[PDB]
């Protein structure tokens, strides 16, 4: 029933994205992208467990988002009969859940640290290529997710605005006293602290 449910959800945002991520061509969808996966991890702080996010511009234009929290669950559910995580990654729930940016990614890494394991998972316009598997082991805790979003959604504002991403990653740090957010452009080498 999951899995059905899971797919139309991921269709639902895909055949109308303005409804969950915003405007596709003027580049406001595009930022949210960053903005929601960052309010994710910004939970993480308001919990007590994340010191530190760092959001990060790589050369090919996606961005990843990590945090030092305790790590998305990766316990297979008893009854959807997959990883917590991957759960969390694909169940449609401003606040419009990180299965909407994985829903408009052409490709979304995850990479867990929880109990002393490394877990990594790739997903595909929201869909998992494999179940979550342990790739190491790690004394690290810890949500990583990159996603490269899907030009079959964004047009014309393609490229991440490192201005854009600051002023919205200066506002949360203002909101939410205590949290720390590194901003970093692989790009250009530019990065800026954001603690108030
Ligand atoms: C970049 N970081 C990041 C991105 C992201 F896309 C999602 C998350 C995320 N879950 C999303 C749903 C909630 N707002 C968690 C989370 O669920 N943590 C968490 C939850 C329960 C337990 C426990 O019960 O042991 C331990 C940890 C997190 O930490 N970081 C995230």
């Amino acid at each position: 029933s999951s899995s059905i449910k899971v797919l139309k959800g991921l269709d639902a945002v895909r055949k109308r994205p303005g409804m969950y991520i915003g405007d596709t061509d003027d580049g406001t969808g595009l930022h949210h992208m960053v903005f929601e996966v960052v309010d994710n991890a910004i939970d993480e702080a308001l919990a007590g467990h994340c010191k530190e996010i760092i959001v990060t511009i790589h050369a090919d234009n996606s961005v990843s988002v990590q945090d030092d929290g305790r790590g998305i669950p990766t316990g297979i559910h008893p009854e959807e009969g997959v990883s917590a995580a991957e759960v969390i990654m694909t169940v449609l729930h401003h606040g419009v859940g990180v299965s909407v940016v994985n829903a408009l990614s052409q490709k979304l890494e995850l990479v867990i640290q929880r109990e002393g394991k490394i877990h990594r998972q790739i997903y595909e316009h929201g869909v998992p290529q494999a179940p979550l598997a342990v790739t190491g082991e790690t004394e690290k805790t810890g949500t990583m997710v990159r996603f490269w979003p899907s030009l079959e959604t964004f047009t014309n504002v393609t490229e991440f605005e490192y201005e854009i991403l600051a002023k919205r990653l200066r506002e949360l740090s203002f909101l939410n006293s205590g949290v720390s957010i590194r901003l970093r452009d692989k790009r250009d080498g530019k990065e800026d602290h954001f603690h108030y």
